[PDB]
């Protein structure tokens, strides 16, 4: 009987503290998925500029003395572009799995 009420008092302090987690752990992936987000949307301008630069190098190399050297920076940016996809797909996984998070919780009440 007196035990019982210890238990009660105890498993609604865990109760408490779980949902004060669960909480701040959501308001972190939250901020972690907003400044996704930003960059992703940054990124995806850098994307499109740099990707028309890169193509016009590769195409134009012709028109060039410096032949070679053209097609040595086109090659360099298609590189560095591939990366900049791989980041941007992190990118949009760390805002998928908020969204899919958020729209659990939603559906809670």
């Amino acid at each position: 009987a007196a035990s019982l009420v210890g238990e009660l008092q105890a498993l609604d302090a865990e109760y408490q503290n779980l949902a004060n987690q669960e909480e701040a752990r959501f308001n972190e992936e939250r901020a972690q998925a907003d400044a996704a987000r930003q960059a992703l949307a940054q990124n995806e301008q850098v994307y499109n500029e740099l990707s028309q630069r890169a193509q016009r190098l590769q195409a134009e190399a012709n028109t060039r003395f410096y032949k070679s050297q053209y097609q040595e920076l086109a090659s360099k940016y298609e590189d560095a572009l591939k990366k900049l996809e791989a980041e941007m797909e992190q990118q949009k996984a760390v805002i998928s799995d908020f969204e899919k998070i958020q729209a659990l919780r939603a559906g809670n009440l």
